[PDB]
């Protein structure tokens, strides 16, 4: 079977809980920092009849539980440092994004992983890919529905509201482009299969509702291979009165047609006209992760994707902090 | 009454035709250049019961017909040269966008216009503003439905197809940023009422279906006052098989709400939820222009707007031709 431990309750640990099978058990949980609020995790756990040991000290949990798999979702700046530990201990890791908040932390993860990659797998929690509307978008693109991709637009818009204090310092938060925008950077990379050449980005922390250094708006412009451009519009300004927490959108413009993801639905315009497209069946990220660990399949969100998209997010944030175009390729 | 001459057939002359009343008459038409195809214009006037004298060149038409209003829509690089002439002669002009394809022409127009502005009026063919969905978005934002604006997204997507040959060269075309994109530049300016501070933009002519130097795709990133950002996605890649020629969109994100224009409809999202908004009655750009000339009201697309949005468009094209952030 597989023994799984969890550190933190500050991210999308639900992706892991919803992917558990009969050959997994969660044997331990721990906060990443002493005062981390474990409410959401602890409530979710009881509701499924599983009884893990609670530790105060995650390091001690690692030594005692010896898990095969670690789910990491704590203070955002700390996720990367715990990931590095997991990799050195050769514990497979399922880690919240971004997988690092500083270039130095990322370079350590990438260097170390290169040395241990034959023995340990990891990947980030890019669960949105697995929703029916994103899988369908990918399916169409792959089967030639838009022909050759020329232009991509993406949108992230989330309800902000009350968040843990660590969101208010850049040092622990890592910025809104890496936190929110990275989902869309991963969509772009995944859907185009193209290399990113450069980024120009801006962000603003004006009107952030007392959230300190947190950015409420950002806009990124990416140049990819073959003169393909992508825009990424980010806001933490989805009004409290909107029906859902999120408004994810993607538009993919090609030589033959245009695919749009909007409102959890997919539309296609081509030589035939404009129509809504029926959706493929949903996937589940942790089930895919587990298949990778068991040798039953390949997880489509790869460690290389997880490193690369974090790199791009940190480069976009650098661009926004310095008001300069930042090169990604060759770097 | 009022006498109107038209120069060219390569632009949105129908804005003018559809704004006529009984106190107007098209008396003269002329090509902007020797070989300019005037079929479109000629088909339209004849279908209307209008018999205007056609001239070999426009400058003789000006000499003879002494028009009150010049409607300028010829080869795009030329529109600004002709406008310059109209202003110097103090003829009111309704001119296609962009009003100039070079900084040099734009600057001449600014110089000359400051001279004659108390006597002569011009503006550019920004007719999309007058559609019910844009008028409604503008009223909602201006009334406070989104609170303070923070972020603006805009989209232009047009069917390309077969076009006059002057589209194929940058020198006569002016580029897809100033031809297609300028509509959205104007929307951003009008809706936010804020100054543009800088633009970063890219464009590409790959897979342009044999349209020579014409760019099929462009992306513009604007910074405005008060750290407001605006994006502008531009394509000539709306598939021929699409049901309409266009897919204009605008999304205005503010501190208290979001207004979206999409598929010619308007949606508002705030504290009370999301809903579709009933649209105000259409306007019509040439009617608005005519009230201005007749002292009956002010035209909402101003000469100053017209200069400023062409300035921004040329700046965005400069950024896209150089790879550099451009200060405005």
């Amino acid at each position: 079977s597989l023994k799984i431990c969890v550190i933190g309750s500050s991210g999308h640990f639900r992706y892991a809980l919803e992917g558990l099978d009969e050959e997994c058990s969660i044997t331990g949980i721990a906060p990443g920092v002493p005062e981390e609020d474990l409410s959401k995790l602890e409530k979710a756990i009881s509701e499924m009849n599983i009884k893990p040991k609670k530790y105060n000290n995650w390091w001690e949990m690692l030594e005692k539980e010896k898990p095969d798999i670690l789910v990491i979702n704590t203070v955002f700046s700390l996720n990367g440092k715990i990931l590095l530990e997991a990799l050195e201990r050769k514990i497979h890791a399922f880690v919240e994004k971004p997988i690092a908040t500083t270039f130095e932390d990322l370079e350590k993860i990438r260097s170390v992983y290169q040395k241990v990659r034959n023995e340990v797998f990891f990947t980030a929690m890019f669960g949105i890919r697995y929703r029916p509307h994103f899988l369908t978008a990918k399916k169409l693109v792959s089967e030639g529905a838009v022909g050759e991709i020329r232009l991509v637009n993406t949108q992230k818009s989330y309800k902000l509201g009350q968040r843990p204090d660590f969101y208010k310092k850049r040092e622990t938060y890592g910025g809104t482009i890496p936190w929110v925008g990275i989902h869309a950077i991963d969509w772009i990379h995944w859907i185009t299969g193209k290399k990113f050449l450069s980024v120009y980005a801006t962000h603003s922390r004006l009107h952030n509702s007392g959230h300190g250094e947190l950015e409420t708006t950002a806009l990124c412009h990416f140049t990819l291979e073959n003169e393909v451009f992508a825009s990424l519009s980010i806001d933490y300004l989805r009004p409290q009165g909107a029906p859902t927490h999120d408004d994810d959108r993607m538009r993919i413009v090609g030589t033959r047609g245009i695919v749009e993801v909007i409102n959890e639905r997919v539309f296609l315009t081509d030589e035939k006209g404009h129509r809504e497209v029926p959706l493929v069946e949903k996937g589940q990220i942790f089930e895919d992760f587990l298949r990778e660990i068991r040798g039953q399949g390949k997880c489509m969100v790869t460690p290389e994707d997880s490193i690369l998209t974090t790199e791009i997010a940190l480069k976009a944030r650098l661009s926004a902090d310095t008001g300069q175009i930042v090169l990604i390729e060759g770097h």
